[PDB]
């Protein structure tokens, strides 16, 4: 039912192609999982996307099972990542673009939380703009590290746990993630806070820090992050950014975040600046 076109991306558990859904007559993205291992990841990712179906800015998927030496997931075809678009804008976004993005990104994370998952990989690479009719819509992708933080029926929160190892990308990790604490809803939002200040600054002060051979590879990132006050990180930017990060850092392990407070904080700033909620992003002005 599918025709595979040109490769458009590579991921930790396989590659993303342009494809045709022959029955639907629509162009789609097709994720192929080649190396299964004993614990293949694509079928699990598809099951999390199924529980997120009906979410705005969550790609619609079709689990297709095996073909030859591949597992197949057909996805809504999306546009450039926010990391790609940041590079295209010379690694500066206007305050207006950062606030337009913040408004959607809080809502996307809230939606995932509402379906009893935490994302745990919040970074600009994993937010993609839509194409065509959905060009103004921020999507979130990559549920490869996503976890249930509560039972689907009980809403009994996962237990507190420490002594965990940090794996993958630390640039946007929460301070508690550096400290080996179990991730929960607060950590996704603290990560988003570092993403927003990254868009403001062009980089983060701990970005690209390398440890000595033999040392834990993240120790220089962790030390800089913990020794950089929020007020120093956010110096020269509207107070709302510091307010956002202080609020996230204050949340207890099992606390339900006040998403509406964080959105309204940025909305009030948007109004004080006299910005129009027009979805005219910096990249729309590129010539
Ligand atoms: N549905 C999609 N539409 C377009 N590009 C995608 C899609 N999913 C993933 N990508 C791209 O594929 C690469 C790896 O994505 P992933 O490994 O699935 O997180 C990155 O360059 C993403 O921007």
């Amino acid at each position: 039912r599918y025709r595979l076109g040109r490769k458009i991306g590579s991921g930790s558990f396989g590659d993303i192609y342009l494809g045709t859904d022959i029955a639907a007559g629509e162009e789609v993205a097709i994720k192929l999982e080649c190396v299964k291992t004993k614990h293949p990841q694509l079928h699990i990712e598809s099951k999390i996307y199924k529980m997120m179906q009906g979410g705005v800015g969550i790609p619609t998927i079709r689990w297709c099972g095996a073909e030859g030496d591949y597992n197949v997931m057909v996805m809504e075809l999306l546009g450039p990542s926010l990391e790609d678009l940041f590079n295209f804008c010379s690694r500066k976004f206007s305050l207006k673009t950062v606030l337009l993005l913040a408004d959607q990104m809080i809502s996307r994370i809230e939606y995932i939380h509402s379906k009893n998952f935490i994302h745990r990989d919040v970074k600009p690479d994993n937010f993609l703009m839509g194409l065509g009719k959905k060009g103004n819509l921020v999507y979130i992708i990559d549920f490869g590290l996503a976890k249930k933080y509560r039972d689907a029926r009980t809403h009994q929160h996962i237990p507190y746990r420490e002594n965990k190892n940090l794996t993958g990308t630390a640039r946007y990790a929460s301070i508690n993630t550096h400290l080996g604490i179990e991730q929960s809803r607060r950590d996704d939002l603290e990560s988003l806070g570092y993403v927003l200040m990254y868009f403001n600054l062009g980089s983060l002060p701990w970005q690209g820090l390398k440890a000595a051979t033999k040392r834990q590879k993240y120790e220089r990132i962790s030390e800089k992050k913990m020794s950089t006050p929020i007020e120093v990180l956010c110096k020269g930017y509207p107070s709302e950014f510091a307010t956002y990060l202080n609020f996230c850092r204050s949340l207890r392990f099992d606390d339900k975040p006040d998403y509406s407070y964080l959105r309204q904080l940025f909305r009030n700033l948007f109004h004080r600046q006299g910005f129009s909620y027009d979805y005219v992003f910096d990249w729309n002005m590129l010539k």
